[PDB]
């Protein structure tokens, strides 16, 4: 082998996370975006808005867009007006600049010289360009030039789950490589006026907030040195059945814009069981120990929206703290698409450090971190927790 | 480990391409661009172009864009004007459709049911969608509903070598895994009329072809059932220095549009003998054998143009046949972006067979494939090739 591999399983080492400063509460949503928009006057798109927003399980969000810059760019208050190019300038910058403050986060923790970092995966929805985001977060950081990058463009809401998906073969197949993986998401790509023609594009006004996540990942971790917190044990992905154009985006000269012809809740809901029975199976097979009960894994799950989250635990007979960590993230930061699953593992390790609990896992020692994203698609990650003290 | 990791190297099982049936000779180029754009009146600009298609060193190209698409679609024989939409909705079909003949064409060598692809990656320079080109290939061969996807857009002229570099691990960390690898390129997306303002596009107008490639990509081989072509043994990519601005590619509201800031071929040709030199002394390091020198090895090089080509010959000092089997693609085919070297890859293996040559590549048994693309980015793979009965 000229190129030397690994030996142990692929690792989260650091997690850091970033959002803009700016935070819009819920309760003030539905009069700061009719209003921003000059669309008060569409009462009862507005009432119906405001229900959405009730149901929504997120209290607040951070958003790149200001009342300020909104005032500045009035095609992008507009609806369906062209933006594009006004879009991609923003978050052309943007979108790496909230990466780099989060990777800047993860490798201080990680404590090793950013020189260290081998490989790069660079994920958004948010914009596209040559130079990707990667080559220019590796620009804003400063690593070496000879990192090998990666760009993922246009993923959506599993994208969280590529990134470790493709991280784990990174790490595992190259001995010492250390992948600084990175999803953000900026919401600026999307943003438009409310329309009746488009009742698609509300539920994203209700639930679309802003944010960007970095992990160090590796394995063999230096004993004493570095220090795992996740480990990646198996990675599968499957296009739900019956489930064409169930989520669609469209990056067009309005920007990009969201299709949802289908009840995801229901085909997330109905099918996740099947997914996940085949996936223990896999990972823990008879030929030995039974997989744990659902109630007995930690659960890292995209929180697409709330009925999702519902119909899943509902479907699954999950005790209803399961969703916990996940539902903690929703409320607190919106529906960050690709992001979002990397802020639930950061919030589920430090809730158990902080509450002592025996592992990162909230106590247990086997997790699931799901992805729910176009396709539809579905990507599993069978994780492993790590002991603490 | 919960999921067993392959031995071998990462092997290219088979080959495809496919290109538009509609084919340009380049000595009709001129009189059909400046006529099918309104252009004939702009004399000093269409005898510069004239001179760059004299100098390109491309015999013919494949176009999927036709007089009669181009005239059914004024907004793209116009410059400048907002065309995106137009364009998206074409190569968003059209790219995954080419990428599936390539396909169809590696899997029916390959032998084994489509069933067996385990992972597939995608790569396009030509448009953007949610689900992506990787799910819609997917849907038109009918690969299983659980194969590994990832889409790789907006990646550039590098992203032959990118597709290898991720594919290797993919292939090495997997026992069993079977990788489909489609890169696929549409110069719909970039086509506009000519401007003596932006001579940068005028460029691509003499040089860019169209067309796809696609390989299946494994470890360990099945003995007397699969057969290697070549294998994959070390990967690089490097950022070449002084090159900000390069290459840069923006998605606009007019299209895709390129702008060339610096001397490609001179960033080029002065910094690669330090890149290949390194990447020989990683995979032949003393401590044994020395490298082989560069006319022992067997060269696919991206021919983002003759320039790179020739001031690469110079400064290595290359034999005059080393780039025979690169030339040829380019005077056949243009620049595919990258889909092309995977052309060369199959153009080299073939000449190999028909004439008895001792290896798949050219007789000799070790050798470089290299892309460049914005970065300015260089990938660099060392190959091995395979003897010959």
């Amino acid at each position: 082998r000229k190129m030397e591999r690994a030996e142990g399983p692929a690792s989260v080492l650091a997690i850091g996370t970033a959002v803009p400063p700016n935070v819009v509460y819920q309760k003030d949503y539905p009069d700061f975006y009719f209003g921003v928009t000059n669309s008060n006057h569409k009462t009862e798109l507005k009432d119906k808005f405001q229900r959405m927003c009730d149901k929504s399980c997120v209290s607040k969000r951070h958003l790149y867009l200001t009342e300020e810059i909104l005032k500045a760019n009035p095609s992008l208050c507009a609806y369906w007006e062209p933006s594009l190019d006004l879009r991609q300038d923003i978050v052309v910058v943007e979108v790496p600049k909230l990466g780099k403050q989060a990777a800047s986060a993860a490798i201080k923790e990680w404590g090793q010289p950013k020189s260290k970092i081998t490989h790069l995966i660079f994920c958004t929805t948010s914009g596209v360009d040559m130079p990707g985001a990667d080559w220019a977060l590796a620009k804003l950081l400063g690593l070496r030039s000879s990192v090998k990058r990666l760009v993922l463009y246009m993923q959506g809401c599993y994208g969280g789950g590529t990134v470790l998906r493709i991280a784990k073969d990174l790490a595992e197949n190259n001995k010492g490589a250390r992948v600084l993986v990175v999803c953000s998401e900026i919401t600026a790509i999307t943003f438009r006026g409310p329309s009746d023609t488009h009742l698609d594009s509300l539920v994203g006004q209700a639930l679309f907030g802003d944010g960007a996540s970095a992990l160090i990942v590796g394995s063999d971790p230096v004993p004493a040195v570095e220090r795992a917190w996740f480990e990646l044990h198996w990675t599968g992905s499957d296009i739900l059945p019956n489930s064409d154009g169930a989520i669609d985006g469209h990056l067009k000269e309005v920007g990009l814009t969201f299709h949802l012809m289908k009840d995801v809740p229901a085909i997330i809901s109905k099918n996740i069981g099947g997914i996940l029975k085949d996936a223990l199976a896999k990972v823990f097979p008879a030929a030995a120990p039974p997989p744990p009960t659902y109630n007995d894994l930690f659960w890292i799950t995209h929180p697409g929206g709330p009925a999702i989250l519902d119909q899943v635990e509902d479907r699954l007979g999950l005790r209803k703290d399961k969703l916990a960590s996940t539902r903690a993230v929703l409320d607190q930061f919106g529906n960050m698409s690709s992001a979002t699953v990397l802020f639930i593992m950061d919030e589920m390790r430090k809730r158990s450090v902080e509450q002592q609990l025996g592992t990162t896992g909230e106590g247990h020692e086997w997790g699931l971190l799901l992805g729910f994203g176009p396709g539809l698609t579905c990507e599993t990650v069978v994780l492993r927790s790590v002991p603490l003290v």
